[PDB]
């Protein structure tokens, strides 16, 4: 193969089962932590939104 690498030998029955378990673990680890953080930010965003009150100046003059 490439770089003269040796081809991969056939996998045993036990190895195949091991791969199945490994794939399952990878699927769980594929979970993005940002999802949990995003949810927390959303909850905080709501409170900030209520405290984001910023009425336009009556004079129309910028601070």
């Amino acid at each position: 193969g490439p770089l003269g690498s040796r081809k991969i030998a056939q996998m045993t029955e036990e190895e195949q089962f091991a791969l199945a378990l490994k794939m399952s673990e990878q699927e769980a680890r594929e979970v993005n932590s940002q999802e949990e953080e995003e949810e927390e930010l959303l909850r905080k965003a709501i409170a900030e939104s209520l405290n984001s009150c910023r009425p336009s100046d009556a004079s129309a003059t910028r601070s």
